[PDB]
């Protein structure tokens, strides 16, 4: 008896870095912008495999993002950390997605972005003055990947970087837990957190974001107590493992691909589309792509019907050969213009620009104080990250040659 299905497990894992699954090779080239699959629950979902498709079905308002629906597609067991709790504004649909990220959007815009640029430059050579001066061995993951963008997000929300061995390893805890009670205790502590961060800027107000909604949305009635907890969240957690893991996934890739890596050192101003092909190829944030219909959608003859839950799986649709001629060849000098790696649409990604700042800095940092730098141990002997989460690998042993 055969075991072939027309509804394939999802998600997938990675076995190299920077390539599809097998499995998402299989559904990039089924015809056909949908495709059915079954989640860990045996419950059945479509998934959105074309890029012209993902594109409309992220702008269609009938895909809601209300992750406390009870169809709304659960990838992992984990998931249910996040029904059953309150909703930062990445899971609710207009008109109430509009007034929560208004509230935010003043920190994430092109102008501060750009008045950051110094301050992110600063924390970039401070963790490789550190690390530089110890000399390799390294994990390039504990030691500069991670730390760099958690003290950037901190001082954008006013969060004290003196907690950090605190809400990085509950951010950790909650982004790769694989049940629920794990990502719930994590969920919880770092609530527990910000709460008492918010009662203590009601007596003294303080800076960064957090501050700035405590004493005007807060001190309106304008949002909720825990929404404000849960918006903070929602921005620390995606501050810290997003970049933390473009950081790590490019280093390995570009070592794979010297020809190119040596392109980008010789050109600076490669580096922002060097930037954009890295974030199209290897789309880290699939697990950002559920959505649950709340009415029928017919889709190229396709039918959504009302209640089914559907995942925009922006990594195949970002290996859509009809948009990205040779989709799995890395390029940096293509157009990877118009690619998912930060959705499309009212949720795009709030913090899109502050990643394509922060990788910008990096790349010319490694390039400019480590030309040296390669991996201290075959890339086969990482461990990737499952596709029930943020792609990337949690330890990355480098090293180069020691300037003393
Ligand atoms: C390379 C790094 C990153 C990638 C690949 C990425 C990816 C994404 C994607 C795909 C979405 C859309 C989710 C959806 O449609 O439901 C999203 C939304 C979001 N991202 Fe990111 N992100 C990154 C970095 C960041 C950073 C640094 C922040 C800083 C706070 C951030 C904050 C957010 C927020 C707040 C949303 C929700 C926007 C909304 O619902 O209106 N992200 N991100
Ligand atoms: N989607 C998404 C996304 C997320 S980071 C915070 C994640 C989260 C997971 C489980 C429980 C609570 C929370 Cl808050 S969900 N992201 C990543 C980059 N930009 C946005």
């Amino acid at each position: 008896t055969p075991q072939t299905t027309d509804a394939p497990a999802f998600p997938s894992n990675r076995s190299c870095p920077y390539q599809l699954p097998d499995g998402y090779a299989q559904l990039r080239d089924t015809p056909g912008p949908l495709h059915r699959v079954t989640l860990y629950d045996g419950r059945q979902a479509w998934v959105v495999t074309k890029h012209e498709a993902a594109r409309k079905l992220l702008g269609d308002p009938r895909l809601s993002s209300n992750r406390t629906d009870d169809n709304f597609p659960a990838t992992s067991p984990a998931f249910e950390a996040v029904r059953e709790s309150p909703q930062a504004f990445i899971g609710l649909d207009p008109p109430e997605h509009g007034t929560r990220r208004r509230m935010t959007i003043s920190e994430f815009t092109v102008k501060r972005i750009k008045g950051m640029r110094p301050e992110v430059e600063e924390v970039v050579h401070g963790f490789l003055d550190e690390m530089l001066a110890a000399g390799p061995t390294a994990d390039l993951v504990s030691q500069f990947a991670l730390p760099v963008p958690s003290m950037v997000i901190c001082r954008l929300l006013g969060v004290p970087y003196a907690d950090h061995e605190f809400f990085q390893d509950a951010s950790k805890r909650l982004v790769q837990s694989t049940d629920a009670q794990s990502a719930l205790t994590a969920r919880n502590d770092l609530a527990g957190y910000l709460d008492g961060l918010i009662t203590q800027f009601q007596t003294e107000p303080g800076a960064g974001l957090v501050g700035a909604l405590v004493a005007d949305q807060l001190a309106n009635g304008e949002i909720d107590r825990e929404e404000l907890i849960s918006t903070a969240m929602l921005l620390l957690i995606a501050g810290h493992e997003t970049t933390a893991s473009m950081t790590s996934l490019s280093v390995i890739t570009l070592l794979d691909h010297p020809e190119q890596y040596a392109a980008l050192r010789a050109d600076r101003s490669l580096v922002p589309g060097a930037v954009e092909e890295l974030l199209r190829y290897l789309a880290i944030a699939d697990i950002a792509g559920g959505r649950v219909a709340t009415a029928d959608i017919e889709v190229e003859g396709q039918l959504i019907r009302a209640g089914e839950g559907v995942i925009v799986v922006n990594s195949i649709a970002n290996r859509d050969g009809t948009v990205y001629e040779d989709p799995d060849a890395l390029d940096i000098h293509r157009s990877a213009r118009h690619h998912l790696a930060f959705g499309f649409g009212v949720h795009q990604c709030l913090g899109q620009n502050l990643a394509r700042l922060e990788l910008e800095v990096i790349l010319n940092a490694l390039m400019d104080r480590v030309p040296t730098l390669r991996l201290a141990v075959p890339v086969e002997q990482l461990v990737l990250r499952p596709g029930t989460t943020i792609q990337g690998v949690n330890e990355l042993p480098v090293t180069w040659h020691h300037h003393h």
